[PDB]
């Protein structure tokens, strides 16, 4: 995936008007938008097509897919039907649940992003201890896209080591959660940024500022 | 605790509005509690919850297996309860803060959180099973009163019931299609969750009635 400015906008505003207005204000800086349940459950899945129609941006559905294989398949199908280019799936539920997602993605010409370790403090309780193994599982399954924590650069670096330089890695937790844009890009191909941009007084200036700080990258 | 009619919860995972409504309507006399998940919600919209409330006199459990960071979990719960869901199912593996975020919204909005400890599918044995007992204990420490456990592993369901105590409410999926037995599951769970065995049957009503007849003494 070729992400403009190595910056993915996490559009978690829950109002259609605000989401569209803010995204439009920073459109010149991005071409990849991560849409999650906050916006989808508030405005409906048709919002995905609206974004593609207005911005032509690629859409990553951050649905943290974490159900049994049968249900995961249905979730992916509904998501790709809505126009999502990729979907984020949890690895904690096991290999069969991830495979179900990979099957649908292959069938519809989309990509699966495997979330190995999360960025919040609670991730240390159960996810972190299984993260490396989840990453190895991704490798065994042929997964090429991963999600790792900006909040723990050493952990993000370990994830990169496991998956190799060829795999694609995106990373959330930048800004609001404490992650540094430049440091995160030492290991991730692209950073995910939400609040630092969409909650800023001037979203455009916020995005421009982040890009300025990583201009050499 | 919620009074689930016939201790049977319908997992309505059909993705077509017309079919979902038809089938739910046909088993309406046997079930007053319906679990709606993403297969239907992502296909027909959150308003489907509103439509089910209007058409049937059923409680709604949103099986969204909430598994994000605290900030995002709060937003998901708010949107879900705003839509009319009585309760929401949340994953415990992402940690205490993520669960607490859901509990806080449920408390302020007057709704309930169901904590999913162990899952019923084969893959659950890779990472979830090993953390299940601790996730359950965490739920008890956090004040969680409603839980979800696997019918496919009676031994595990029994242990979960022990950890949460007799006062906690426990519902269990994996019955029918996945192999779980209704009666045996009800030895530990307050109610069983059944999807495909009912909604894919030539006669959903007869399928539901059959399951209920098999557990009549319970
Ligand atoms: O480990 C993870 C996985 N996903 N996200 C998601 O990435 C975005 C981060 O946004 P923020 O910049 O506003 O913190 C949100 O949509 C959140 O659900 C995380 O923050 N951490
Ligand atoms: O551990 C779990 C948690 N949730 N479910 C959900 O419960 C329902 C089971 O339906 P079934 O009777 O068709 O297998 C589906 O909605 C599925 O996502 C499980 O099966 N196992």
């Amino acid at each position: 995936m070729d992400v403009m400015n190595r910056l993915i906008l996490a559009m978690d505003l829950m109002n259609r008007d605000d989401a569209l207005r803010v995204t439009g204000e920073v459109r010149e800086y991005i071409d990849t938008v991560k849409i999650g349940y906050p916006l989808v459950l508030s405005e409906g899945m048709d919002i995905i097509a609206e974004f593609r129609k207005r911005f032509g941006c690629r859409i990553i559905a951050d649905f943290k897919v974490a159900d049994i294989p049968e249900t995961n398949e249905k979730i992916c199908r509904a998501t790709f039907k809505a126009g999502a280019d990729a979907i984020i799936v949890h690895g904690f539920p096991g290999a069969d649940s991830v495979r179900a997602c990979l099957n649908v993605a292959e069938e519809m010409g989309r990509e699966v992003f495997l979330l190995t370790e999360m960025s919040h403090p609670g991730a240390e309780m159960f996810i972190q201890g299984a993260a490396d193994e989840i990453a190895r599982m991704g490798v065994d399954l042929g997964v090429k896209n991963y999600v790792g924590p900006s909040t723990r650069p050493e952990r993000l670096s370990r994830l990169r080591e496991i998956i190799g330089q060829d795999s694609f890695l995106i990373s959330p937790g930048v800004g609001a959660q404490g992650g540094d844009p430049g440091e995160t890009l030492r290991f991730a191909d692209a950073i995910i940024v939400g609040r630092s941009i969409y909650l800023a007084d001037n979203p455009a200036a916020a995005a421009a500022g982040i890009i300025e700080s990583i201009k050499d990258l």
